[PDB]
């Protein structure tokens, strides 16, 4: 079995590091002076960057490669995506809802994504998916972490008897609570359902993941709410607020008040920039707003913010391959975090920081942790990002289980030449 | 020598196509009943998606590898751009612009590109980087057809002897008279530059392509301008307005009058989707606008458009490897046209609409034009854009001029399994 990895770049770091491998886990992480020679036992990371693996802090895998079944979402909004998925989730069956999940998750493994939180629907008194997801959360766990929150799509007041089934869920194991406040059927309903989130998490001990304010609505704050009774019950490293989508429309003065309090909490932030882009703004005419949190705040603030594909070839979202490198792209072009420092550091929002949102205890390229890391052949951040790299090795447990051979391109002028994109 | 390209997939039409090649050129095109098996001078394009060329039509080789030198451009806008450019244009070397040129367009002929369109700064008397660009055009030729826009960076009316140089630019064989309204002190000048601009055109007989008003000003309305007068002169398949980015930020009635001019006009339009999102929207605190132009809206009204690069690590963009997927793929998110057949219809954007703006006379898998093709391993336009795939063979006067082995992904689970992201 591998005992080093050499060769590696890290991030914030100058030169070149060895990482010594034992029984699993990093013993030891040591500077190099220069280039070391490979040998058996030895994977070579050439050089390139080595970081602990990618996260998806937010995915639909109940609902992915649905798009189209049995209708399109014509509008492209989040209402009709409800309304066409309820019409996918009548015609759930287990193997179904299997066979569409792992599919999914084998790109993530081929994309170097180690942790997964994915949403499923609960608002369903069979609880098709969430039973089929437990199932897959069990069969993946050699390559995958993977957490599974109880999303009530629907609301928890607005459905029938959805508090019961939000709790069921739990009961059945789901690890993170759900809620949806901007969906309930009235303001007070919203504020209600995030009282009762936060006692189920404290009944049973587990995470907070709120799709919260997913709509370009200025007067949806449910985000204070969130906030407060994290901070009131002294659980914010265990609480998310998801999409916050709203926060790009609000007044700065509020704004500002809020960010206090933001911060105080100490609860995290999911952007999803592939499918923010998409659904928001679809009620303006011109000028169009991007509807993306405020994603370049948080970070000036200190507030940990991260990014997620959201969806994969479903009611919300007809494209993707599961690439945190590409939702990257997409969220430093819309957030204007283009600054060469900004774009380097930009893989922290789909590493570091959703590591944090998702409360991993064995996470980081750090002694005493698994061996868990992956290898890009890139030599920093920003080359990563800028020419779209795959992930050569992915390794688990001291282990490889994904490796990529990458693409060779020839131009043939008066003599052949290989061509990089490199500089 | 290739005879003839076999198990071709053609946009908008059903089945698999032969296409004949000789002298050069594409002799006939037939249908297929099924799929047809590979023998010497026949390029299999395996049931693969074949399309006449990607086409750059706006990018700016002169500026292109300067990012950062001497200064990096802080605030993400035009203005502090032309300003940093300013400071580099100062350092400019005939060898210089020629080596960078080069450079990015190996990368275009890499992508499957073989015609582009550069703008050059023109507003200087030594004319360096023109000299130099009219020598790279002569040396790239068995490659790409590359047109040179004489491009008066820092106005015609508002830099010293502007219009004086312009038209040295033309006289030394620019292809098309480059204007930037918007850029000059005046309104009064910018419609005045813009009557000096047609004549020079006229004048010489060659292309328009205008960087219009590519500023977030409602007020900014050059286009009428550049529309009447190619209309006046009935000229309009050879004019172009560039970026348009105003128009965004326009109220809907006179968007409206306006369509109906641009529609009789005949003019052409070019969005520049990764710059666009980047240098739009600086001046707006939140909510913010997305600032491309109303690109959804010309498709609907037959009004011809298309998306351009721009810049490649240059004062207006730090990022890109000169991948058209990649600009459609952000163009279609940020101006949602994200509905199945408008993301499948994408590639017209970066292939035949393109080319119109070129004024091209020798495009298109039709027979009796130059053997110029290239093969993508996708089922569709669809396909090629969510996977992001790289151009397999690029084909041009019946000869191999790029190919690309495609990367090979592998998961280890029970049992290695190889990963295409393919559904
Ligand atoms: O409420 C939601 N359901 C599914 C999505 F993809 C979106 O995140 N929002
Ligand atoms: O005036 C401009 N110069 C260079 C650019 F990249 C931008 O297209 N606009
Ligand atoms: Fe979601
Ligand atoms: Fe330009």
């Amino acid at each position: 079995a591998l005992q080093t990895i050499i060769n590696a770049r890290l991030p914030g770091e100058e030169g070149l590091w060895q990482i010594h491998l034992q029984d699993g886990k990093i013993s030891a992480i040591d500077a190099q002076s220069g280039v070391m020679p490979i040998t058996e036992n030895s994977l070579d990371a050439e050089q390139g960057l080595v970081i602990p693996p990618f996260v998806e802090p937010h995915i639909h895998l109940d609902t992915t490669q649905t798009a189209g079944q049995p209708n399109w979402n014509q509008s492209g909004t989040l209402f009709e995506g409800i309304e066409r998925w309820a019409e996918r989730k009548a015609l759930l069956t287990h193997d179904d809802v299997k066979q569409r999940a792992w599919q999914t998750l084998k790109w993530q493994i081929a994309n170097g994504i180690q942790h997964v939180r994915t949403h499923v629907d609960v608002s369903d008194a069979t609880l098709t998916a969430l039973k089929a997801m437990l199932e897959v959360k069990q069969e993946v766990a050699p390559w995958i972490d993977l957490q599974i929150v109880a999303f009530p799509q629907e609301g928890i007041l607005s459905y029938p008897n959805g508090e019961a089934l939000l709790e069921e869920a739990l009961r059945l194991g789901a690890d993170v609570v759900g809620a949806i406040p901007h969906f309930e059927f009235t303001r007070e309903y919203g504020v209600e359902s995030l009282h009762k989130t936060f006692a189920l998490a404290q009944k049973y001990d587990r995470l907070i993941d709120v799709h919260c304010d997913e709509i370009d609505d200025e007067q949806s704050r449910f985000v204070e709410t969130v906030a407060a009774l994290a901070h009131h019950e002294g659980m914010g490293a265990r609480v998310t607020a998801s999409h916050t989508t709203a926060m790009h429309s609000y007044n700065g003065a509020y704004t500002s008040r809020l960010f206090r309090l933001l911060k105080m909490s100490g609860i995290n932030f999911v952007a999803n920039p592939l499918v923010n882009i998409h659904l928001q703004g679809r009620f303006d005419t011109y000028p169009k707003r991007r509807g993306i949190t405020r994603v370049k705040e948080m970070l000036e603030s200190g507030i940990n913010v991260c990014f997620g594909h959201d969806g994969v070839f479903d009611p919300w979202y007809p494209l993707g391959t599961a690439n945190m490198l590409q939702v990257l792209h997409m969220g430093l072009h819309v957030c204007q975090l283009m600054g060469y420092g900004q774009i380097n550091d930009g893989l922290n929002l789909i590493t570091h920081h959703s590591a944090r949102t998702l409360n991993l205890q064995d996470y980081g390229i750090a002694a005493g942790n698994s061996a868990n890391l992956i290898i890009l052949p890139a030599e920093n951040g920003f080359d990563a990002l800028r020419r779209q790299v795959p992930v050569r090795y992915s390794v688990r447990g001291g282990k490889v289980i994904a490796s990529t051979q990458p693409a060779q391109t020839t131009v043939y002028l008066e003599q052949p030449e290989a061509i990089d994109y490199k500089r």
